[PDB]
């Protein structure tokens, strides 16, 4: 029973962790592939794994950790301590808030869509793996170094990826307003149906607001995330006449064995599909 026991809240963080740790650790990821990680009801296995974990990684910044959110209840019930047992892998990023907001609690969580934040998350993960499992420091550091270099290369690709697309075609449209960090990092504005995942997601007024916007700046493609109900964007597509070009990966990686089945793979998929769809 000597491997470090690690719990990650979702498949993106779990995949980054795997990239650093390989088979050195026993890793459990809570939110199933393709499920919303903002609001999830942990299963009996999840609570057991969390209680028995040596280290727990979560996104923070208002993904799963609001005062009434699922992860907060989870670690509370598991009697765990912040920055001893559980660590927000977003610590250190430049935080972007939900529109019009600036206060703690109203962060936009979707930082990993800027690859430079994926690097910060990875560095944070490696920092705690080394702190808690020093015997494997060599492996963690070696894997971190290779992984950061690979993410850096994709980041450079992302910075050029949309250069051939006319400014009046550059709008990424997704269901959730989850692209703020990508839009900032890579110079492609984004629009959405609802601003962050919550309990209602897809009022007629939200759909109408998006449809109206799509008349002013009219992209050649819409996109749909792998982790949301598609029906609202299908309505948007029907009403605008703009096709859904591809599924993309925002709040989850793809299922294992399918394209996009890692953080690196899902971001490469997004860059390819989004640039290809918008260039039509
Ligand atoms: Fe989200």
């Amino acid at each position: 029973s000597d491997k470090l026991k690690v719990v990650a809240t979702n498949s993106i963080i779990a995949d980054m962790t795997k990239a650093i740790a390989g088979d050195k650790i026993d890793l459990h990821s809570i939110v199933p592939i393709g499920q919303d990680p903002h609001e999830y009801e942990p299963l009996p296995e999840d609570a057991e794994k969390t209680s028995n974990a040596d280290v727990i990684f979560y996104n923070g910044i208002n993904l799963e950790d609001g005062g009434q959110a699922w992860f907060t209840k989870l670690v509370k019930n598991a009697q765990k301590t912040k920055n001893k047992d559980y660590f927000a892998v977003s610590d250190g990023i430049d935080v972007i808030y939900l529109e019009g907001a600036s206060e703690k609690g109203k962060e936009d969580p979707h930082a990993w869509l800027n690859l430079e934040n994926g690097i910060i998350y990875s560095k944070n993960i490696a920092k705690q793996l080394i702190a808690k499992d020093p015997k494997n420091k060599e492996t963690y550091e070696k894997n971190l170094k290779a992984y950061v270099a690979k993410l850096e290369k994709l980041d450079k690709e992302a910075k050029s990826k949309f250069d051939a697309i006319a400014e009046n075609k550059k709008l990424i449209v997704t269901s959730e307003g989850c692209f703020k960090y990508f839009s900032k990092a890579y110079g492609v504005p984004s629009a959405y149906i609802w601003e962050i995942n919550t309990e209602e997601e897809g009022t007629p007024d939200q759909i109408s607001s998006l449809i109206e916007k799509l008349k002013v700046i009219k992209p050649s493609a819409l996109f749909v995330e792998s982790s949301v109900d598609r029906r609202p964007m299908e309505t948007v597509s029907k009403d605008s006449g703009i096709p859904i070009y591809s599924e993309i990966f925002t709040d989850s990686i793809a299922k294992k064995g399918k394209p996009g089945d890692s953080y690196y793979a899902m971001m490469k998929w997004n860059l390819d599909k989004i640039s290809e769809g918008l260039a039509k």
